[PDB]
């Protein structure tokens, strides 16, 4: 199977290092990128991202609630756009299908 956790821990690097005031909004603020697969809180949230990607893959997926709930913690479509840059290249550094068609359609909500 697709190595979606190891996919998702790229894009949370490629994310970070981008853009680090994004880490501040999460339970992982101030950990450093690699101690993060160290971090419970981290550990938690990345399961969520993968669980997500599967959900959007297997056709469950509900990007109108994954969109508000990104408007409940003020993230929104810029930080999505900067997101799609970063999951392009998580995803390539895996031989992993792109995500953009799943972050289009919460793109699609904000
Ligand atoms: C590929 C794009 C992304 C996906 C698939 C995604 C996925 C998720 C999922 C599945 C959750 C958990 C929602 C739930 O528990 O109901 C979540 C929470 C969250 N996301 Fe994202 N996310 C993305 C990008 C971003 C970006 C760019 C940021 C900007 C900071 C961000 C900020 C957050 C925050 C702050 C939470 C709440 C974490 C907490 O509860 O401690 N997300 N996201």
């Amino acid at each position: 199977m697709v190595n979606w956790a190891a996919v998702v821990d790229d894009f949370y690097q490629e994310l970070f290092k981008a853009h680090p005031e994004y880490q501040n909004k999460f339970g992982f603020k101030g950990v450093a990128l690699g101690s993060l697969k160290g971090n419970a809180a981290y550990k938690t949230q990345a399961g969520k991202t993968v669980d997500y990607i599967n959900a959007a893959i297997g056709g469950s997926a509900d990007a109108a609630g994954l969109a508000s709930r990104h408007k409940g913690r003020n993230v929104g479509s810029a930080e999505f756009h900067n997101a799609k840059a970063c999951a392009a290249k998580a995803c390539s550094a895996h031989g992993a299908p792109d995500l953009g068609h799943a972050i289009d359609d919460i793109l699609s909500h904000l």
